[PDB]
């Protein structure tokens, strides 16, 4: 009689649904979701479209499929690869279209196909959209989605401009508020507190790296909460995601950390500037050209010292990925600035701002302000030039702690 | 009038080979080094070889254009030649082998494999011819090898002769390359082992930790900076009678000394009581605590199972893991002779529960692995530790 996709969408059962999706795909679970679709007017077109369990593989990036919608016309079957009928950031989505209109043999000249497509292509990844804001109703079933494509949605907010609010609504992560759980950008919005005009976060590899990291501190002592970033994706993604509802994006990982001024802090954090500046240049030079500014933190409590990082510049889980990449791409690592922010209410800091402006050609002051560089490293993210470097600058802090001989 | 690799070598200028080379591979440069050889018995077959100037970027198993009684048949031959010698480039010029075959006429595989055979051996003598000339054979090591070492990997038959073509950097040649039989001659009578080292730089591996007490006893170590080099070593065994030992992995043997062993061996019953104590203090952070017998600057460091994934290993197929995002033994050694090792064992056998001291055993056990190549638990945590052994330093 019918073909399965020709029958409307509330008539059909999701058993049948997945029957019929087991049947396209050998694969052994039904489907997740399923969007199913028609359209009229200057153009007649059906869709099925289907939503896998597991997520598909990567396929060598041989780009021999950019998908793999079974293409139909006035049903029947013409191609199982059409490059430009959905993009190929949903390369994933299985199913079928019939075109009852579209011109199929065609010389250069017969743009006109290039624009059925073109209109197929934005109403089909405009269905898509639809389907995912329909998941995101029930947040407990969206995760198993999410889950598994949420590297799929990070790279349409880098390609398709045109979709990027929409897609960034759909974008979950951890954050120190939600101390076990994913939250959406508007429920960070709903939970600022008012004149705050940045949206934080934080890249890199482990939520328990980053939340107990030394950038974050004098943040969640502020009450502000902090959204983890940890896969690499993350570190493209908002290269090209810069607002959300208003509020820009910063990293606590750059210099120049804007916090709000309460009863003028920077009156204080003022006098700590031209107090501690004295320490400041010394280490600049102690340290020679390893480092490019010394300045005073506002974002340090426990921790002395951190390292950040140049602003229009990579970061330290920029710099681990490319050059844990170029492993793997035999080349020099070629042509990363970094800032040293001190805590000026640390006693180490104090007390080192003694010994250095009693005698800053004190070859102990000398090893004490590289010590606390290298461990800054380390905390930061970063590898060590030399590592038995370190190694034995911290054996020597070792004999001074104990028994000097 | 003739074909060019049927006429006979000798009677071919260089530019003859390097214009033909040039059409053969559309390489804009002449050819680097060439092979021509011609064998009969049962088999009759001609073979023109070249080995082009800069590495090619390797499913083409090889380029080798296979002729039969001078016409052309096909270029990609697939059992051919071993993978690891894809960069050859020329022409193979067959009397005899059988093109068509029913499956069960896997005589045609015996014709390829004498070729296959007696192609290898051909490369591997211009290899050998290769290696006299020492500044240019450095044009070519420097491209192939990666090829080598793989050769290693798979080709046991020809294990040994290729071992002969590995040249590294050592302690001893600061700047050149040398082979594996020049270590043979600096080693000392006494000396049953040929040490080597796997890093990632060589101004790491040379102010390693783990050489200290062999530099000072006139001892020479291999720098392994490539990444082969950890597989590479996993097949190659031994040169020369002599066996290769990691100095990153446990059981390092050493020429025994004029039975001063037995002061290593007072310190090592001596110290016993803090290795029982560290072992403690790190709750399976560790496999075992022993006493080091190859630590001199150093007071400990982190050695691996004989049998486990080295220190270079965890750190390379951890960065590769980047990749899948599937994400996936080690041993404390210290150094009785330093003074760190002394007082803590004074600490530790006063008392025991010091805090001081359980913050003294877990950063000495944090900075070791940072000695030894490895990634820390979570730095933060590490870097707090210091911030209160700093304080410690001074006052608190
Ligand atoms: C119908 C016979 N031939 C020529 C061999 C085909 C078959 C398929 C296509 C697909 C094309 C094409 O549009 N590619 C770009 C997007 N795309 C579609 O809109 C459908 C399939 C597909 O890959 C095309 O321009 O010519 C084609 C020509
Ligand atoms: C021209 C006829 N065609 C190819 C279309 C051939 C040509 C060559 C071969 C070689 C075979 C063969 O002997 N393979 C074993 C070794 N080998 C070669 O000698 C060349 C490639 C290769 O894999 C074969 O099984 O079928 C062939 C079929």
């Amino acid at each position: 009689t019918k073909p399965i996709w020709t029958r409307n969408p509330d008539d059909i059962t999701n058993e049948e649904y997945g029957e019929f999706y087991k049947s396209l795909t050998n694969d052994w679970e039904d489907h997740l979701a399923v969007k199913h679709f028609s359209v009229e007017g200057q153009l007649e077109f059906r869709a099925l479209l289907f939503v896998p369990r597991r997520a598909p593989f990567d396929l060598f990036e041989n780009r021999k499929k950019k998908n793999n919608i079974k293409l139909y016309v006035r049903r029947v079957f013409i191609m199982d690869n059409c490059e430009e009928l959905i993009p190929e950031y949903l390369n994933f989505i299985r199913g079928v279209v019939d075109s009852e209109d579209l011109p199929l043999n065609i010389s250069r000249e017969m743009l006109q196909q290039s624009k059925i497509l073109k209109v197929i292509r934005k109403n089909l990844v405009k269905k898509c959209l639809e389907l995912f804001t329909e998941l995101a109703e029930d947040k407990e079933n969206y995760k198993k989605f999410y889950e598994q494509f949420s590297k799929n949605i990070k790279l349409g907010i880098h390609e398709d401009s045109q979709n990027r609010k929409k897609l960034s609504e759909l974008l979950r992560y951890y954050t120190s508020a939600s101390g076990d759980e994913m939250v959406s950008l508007k429920d960070y919005c709903t939970r600022m507190k008012e004149n705050q005009k940045h949206i934080y976060y934080i890249t890199g590899e482990t939520k328990d790296q980053v939340a107990n990291s030394a950038f974050v501190e004098r943040l969640r002592k502020h009450g502000l909460e902090v959204i983890y970033m940890i896969e690499p994706i993350d570190e493209y993604c908002v290269q090209q995601l810069k607002e959300f509802e208003g509020k820009t994006l910063v990293s606590v990982t750059k210099e120049g950390l804007e916090l709000p001024e309460d009863e003028e802090e920077k009156k204080k954090q003022e006098e700590k500037k031209t107090k501690f500046e004295n320490l400041c240049k010394i280490m600049k030079d102690i340290l020679e050209k390893k480092v490019e500014k010394v300045v005073v933190s506002n974002r340090l409590v426990t921790s002395p010292c951190c390292i950040v990082t140049s602003t229009y510049g990579w970061t330290a889980n920029m710099e681990r990925i490319m050059k844990a990449q170029a492993l793997r791409d035999n080349s020099t690592m070629g042509y990363a600035k970094k800032h040293l922010e001190i805590n000026p209410d640390h006693s180490i800091i104090e007390t080192l701002r003694q010994k250095a402006e009693a005698d800053k050609n004190d070859k102990s002051v000398k090893d004490l302000v590289i010590l606390l560089y290298e461990t800054a490293l380390l905390s930061s993210g970063f590898s060590l030039e030399d590592p038995q470097t370190h190694a034995n600058r911290i054996y020597r802090m070792i004999k001074l702690g104990l028994g000097i001989d």
